[PDB]
């Protein structure tokens, strides 16, 4: 499913992702957009044969299962299939444990380039939230 900015910040919002770990919404609308687009069926294979799947690009070395990542932790429980659901539950809960590992937002990569000092209340201006 490809979501509209609206419909999916409203969507992050009843899943409790609004200041979650202090990021305000935007942060995460903003970082859905950069990452895949709004398009809860994105997948991206990185240069070390892990995998990043979904709306948040969740990546397979550490994160989930996908068969194909030798040596890889699963440390959301959950095959990477799961992330690419136009259910946004699985990648929501599973970015919760992300953002709370230590490095809070910045092991987005796009998060940290692109929307990281910008103003990011712009992305969900105008939202019926
Ligand atoms: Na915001
Ligand atoms: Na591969
Ligand atoms: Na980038």
């Amino acid at each position: 499913k490809v979501f509209g900015r609206c419909e999916l910040a409203a969507a992050m919002k009843r899943h409790g992702l609004d200041n979650y770990r202090g990021y305000s919404l935007g942060n995460w609308v903003c970082a859905a957009k950069f990452e895949s687009n709004f398009n809860t069926q994105a997948t991206n294979r990185n240069t070390d044969g892990s995998t990043d799947y979904g709306i948040l690009q969740i990546n397979s070395r550490w994160w989930c299962n996908d068969g194909r990542t030798p040596g890889s932790r699963n440390l959301c429980n959950i095959p990477c299939s799961a992330l690419l659901s136009s259910d946004i539950t699985a990648s929501v809960n599973c970015a919760k444990k992300i953002v709370s590992d230590g490095n809070g937002m910045n092991a987005w990569v796009a998060w940290r380039n692109r929307c990281k000092g910008t103003d990011v209340q712009a992305w969900i201006r105008g939202c019926r939230l």
